[PDB]
C-alpha cells in the first residue's frame, strides 16, 4: 500500500532513508519519508543522499517525487531491479560506500550479477571504510550465503572528493545461518596507518601509542601521493578466534597524532571491554542481510540508535522480528 516512515526517527539522519530504499527495492513496497535529516547542520538530502536515491530510482525504475538536494522529503515507488554496470558519482567527498551500502542489497536478488562503482569520499569519519566493509563485513555476508566483493580504486579525502569504490556482487542461490555469539580470544590485532600530504612522523607517533597499548601481529603505514589530497587515517583490526572486527579514526587539524591513536586506542578498549562480538557499526549493518536470510543473530553491547532504527525499518517491509535479550551487558540480537 503505502509505508510513511519519520525521518526524525533514531538520531534523525541518512540511514533510515537508505535503509528504506533497500527494503523497498526488494520487496517492490513504495514508501513515503517525512522531515528528512530535518534537525542536521546541514538539512535534507545531501549529494550522498540524492546520489543514493539517484542510484536506488535508475536500478530499479522508481517513480520518485522530492529527489532534489535539500529536501526533506521523498516519496519512492520501486520498480523491477535490473541488474548491471551501473555508475554514480556523489560530486563531493560524500560517502561513496554509503551510496553502495543503499543499492547493494537489491542487486543480491538481481537476474545476474552486477557491479557498482561510485565517486566521492571514502574516508568520512562516519561511514565504514572501503577495508571495513571487504575485511569486516563482506566475510560475513558470505557466511549468510551473500556474495559482493568491495574494492577501493582510489582515495578521496575531505573537501575535495574524486575517490572511487568499486563492489561486485552476485545473486543469493541460498541463505545459511549465521550465529554469533562471544567474541572469543585474540587470535591477533593489527595497526595501520594512511598518509596522505600528512608528514611521515605522524604514521610513527601513531603506531607507538596502540603498541604498549595492545600487542599487534602487523604494524603498517601507506603513503598517499598528497595529490590524492591531505589525509590521514588510523586503524586497528582486531582478529578474535570467533570474528574480526575493524576500528578507526580521521586524523584531522588542530589535533595530536598520539590523541587520534588515543580516540582509536579507547573505543577499542570499549569493544574489549565486554565480551559481545561485534562492534556498535558493524551491527546494524548486520540486521538488513539476517532479515533478508530469515535467520541470524549477534551479540552487541549497548544496541546504537541506528541498530534500533534499522530493526525498526526491516520490521515494516518484511515479516520478520526481530529479539533483543540482555544478558550481563550483552545484548543479543536475533530473529524470532
Ligand atoms: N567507524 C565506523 N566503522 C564502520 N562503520 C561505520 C563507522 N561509522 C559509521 N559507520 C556506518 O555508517 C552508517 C551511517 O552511520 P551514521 O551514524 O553517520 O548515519 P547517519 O548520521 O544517519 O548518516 P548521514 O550522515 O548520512 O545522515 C552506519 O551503517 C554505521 O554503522
Amino acid at each position: 500500500r503505502m509505508i510513511a516512515l519519520d525521518g526524525a526517527q533514531g538520531e534523525g539522519g541518512g540511514q533510515i532513508l537508505r535503509s528504506a530504499l533497500s527494503l523497498s527495492m526488494i520487496t517492490g513496497q513504495p514508501f513515503t519519508i517525512t522531515s528528512i535529516r530535518a534537525g542536521r547542520a546541514k538539512p535534507g538530502l545531501l549529494r550522498q543522499h540524492l546520489t543514493a536515491v539517484k542510484a536506488a530510482t535508475e536500478i530499479c525504475g522508481a517513480t520518485v517525487e522530492g529527489a532534489e538536494l535539500g529536501s526533506q522529503r521523498l516519496l519512492f515507488r520501486p520498480g523491477t531491479v535490473r541488474g548491471g554496470d551501473y555508475r554514480f558519482a556523489i560530486g563531493s567527498a560524500g560517502s561513496c560506500t554509503l551510496v553502495l551500502q543503499t543499492v547493494l542489497p537489491a542487486l543480491w536478488f538481481a537476474d545476474g550479477p552486477s557491479r557498482v562503482e561510485v565517486s566521492g569520499g571514502t574516508d568520512n569519519p562516519s561511514a565504514p571504510p572501503a577495508d571495513f566493509i571487504r575485511r569486516v563485513l563482506e566475510p560475513l555476508l558470505a557466511k549468510i550465503g551473500i556474495h559482493q566483493q568491495t574494492t577501493l580504486l582510489r582515495h578521496g579525502f575531505y573537501p575535495a572528493g574524486g575517490g572511487v569504490v568499486a563492489t561486485e556482487v552476485s545473486p543469493v542461490a541460498s541463505f545459511n545461518t549465521l550465529q554469533l555469539g562471544e567474541r572469543g580470544n585474540i587470535v591477533q590485532m593489527r595497526g595501520e596507518v594512511l598518509l596522505a600530504g600528512v608528514p611521515r612522523h605522524v604514521a610513527e607517533r601513531e603506531i607507538a601509542t596502540l603498541a604498549g597499548s595492545f600487542s599487534l601481529h602487523e604494524q603498517n603505514i601507506h603513503n598517499l601521493p598528497r595529490d590524492q589530497g591531505p589525509g590521514n587515517t588510523v586503524s586497528l583490526e582486531v582478529e578474535s578466534e570467533n570474528i574480526t572486527e575493524r576500528f578507526f579514526v580521521v586524523g584531522e587539524k588542530r589535533v595530536s597524532a598520539e590523541v587520534v591513536a588515543a580516540q582509536l586506542v579507547k573505543e577499542v578498549k570499549r569493544y574489549l571491554a565486554s565480551t559481545a562480538a561485534v562492534g556498535e557499526y558493524l551491527a546494524d549493518q548486520l540486521v538488513l542481510p539476517m532479515a533478508l536470510a530469515g535467520a541470524g543473530e549477534f551479540t552487541v553491547a549497548h544496541p546504537s540508535s541506528n541498530l534500533l532504527t534499522n530493526i525498526a525499518v526491516v520490521e515494516r517491509f518484511l515479516p520478520v522480528r526481530f529479539s533483543l535479550i540482555e544478558t550481563d551487558g550483552v545484548t543479543r540480537v536475533s530473529i524470532e
